[PDB]
């Protein structure tokens, strides 16, 4: 029950802040299917920072819960696809706490929408 406009500009800057725990850029970027040829056999919906940045420009993300969706799949792809040895497995348990502080600040911000 609230209007669009300042709820689009509050995702962008949690899109920012987002981004911004991600310090090596893994996940601002799809996975390059050239360097792991394999990535889309387990892995059934690829999701990253741009593709979440041209979803929100797209008016796809309409509530909360949807655009965190998509965050959690960047966790969840990166979790399920490396070992637990990895940089990128431990980058995406630092982004799933880092990032959770970051949207539940946000999600405070459009409920007082
Ligand atoms: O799960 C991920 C997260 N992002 C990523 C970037 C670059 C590469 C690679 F280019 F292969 F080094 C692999 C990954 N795998």
């Amino acid at each position: 029950e609230m209007q669009l406009t300042p709820f689009l500009i509050l995702l962008r800057k949690t899109l920012e802040q987002l981004q911004e725990k991600d310090t090596g850029n893994i996940f601002s970027e799809p996975v390059p299917l050239s360097e792991v040829p394999d990535y889309l056999d387990h892995i059934k919906k690829p999701m990253d920072f741009f593709t979440m940045k041209q979803n929100l420009e797209a008016y796809r993300y309409l509530n909360f819960d949807d655009f965190e969706e998509d965050f959690n799949l960047i966790v969840s792809n990166c979790l399920k696809y490396n070992a637990k040895d990895t940089i990128f497995y431990r980058a995406a348990v630092r982004l799933r706490e880092q990032g959770g502080a970051v949207l539940r600040q946000a999600r405070r911000q459009a409920e007082k929408m």
